[PDB]
């Protein structure tokens, strides 16, 4: 759920999910079109695709459990939807961590008309 996800992103990156990753670029936050602006934006694009692999799941609201093993995120057993949502979220948080060196505040609040298409999952 948005709860596990936001706390997972803060743990990984030291950044608040809202607002650092909730209106960034073309894919981070509600909506999505066009070519991702940068690596962090591509993380969001892939996460959107990951959720799109799960049309009968409800990632905003379905809570999953995860733990830390040796600092690593480990998804714990739940429903199939919960396990798959957790893996999507885990990947996005790790992807955000891996691309902190190129995160750019200039992409916050990025305007929709500059999201010049197109990218298939
Ligand atoms: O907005 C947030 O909660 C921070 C995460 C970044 C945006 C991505 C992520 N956030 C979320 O709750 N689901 C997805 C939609 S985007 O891929």
């Amino acid at each position: 759920s948005l709860l596990e996800f936001g706390k997972m992103i803060l743990e990984e990156t030291g950044k608040l999910a809202i607002p650092s990753y909730s209106s960034y670029g073309c894919y981070c936050g509600w909506g999505g079109k066009g070519t991702p602006k940068d690596a962090t934006d591509r993380c969001c694009f892939v996460h959107d695709c990951c959720y799109g692999n799960l049309p009968d799941c409800n990632p905003k609201s379905d809570r999953y459990k995860y733990k830390r093993v040796n600092g690593a995120i480990v998804c714990e057993k739940g429903t199939s939807c919960e396990n798959r949502i957790c893996e999507c979220d885990k990947a996005a948080a790790i992807c955000f961590r891996q691309n902190l060196n190129t995160y750019s505040k200039k992409y916050m609040l990025y305007p929709d008309f500059l999201c010049k298409g197109e990218l298939k999952c």
